[PDB]
């Protein structure tokens, strides 16, 4: 997924949309929002 960097967080970020949520059960517990989308940790 995108290369999108986080606050708080360097190297990179999964781009999702103006979700406000990621898929809870792809993998995901720990994501990073800026609206109107969304980059999902842990990457």
């Amino acid at each position: 997924a995108a290369p999108c960097f986080c606050s708080g967080k360097p190297g990179r970020g999964d781009l999702w949309i103006l979700r406000g949520t990621c898929p809870g059960g792809y993998g995901y517990t720990s994501n990073c929002y800026k609206w109107p989308n969304i980059c999902c940790y842990p990457h």
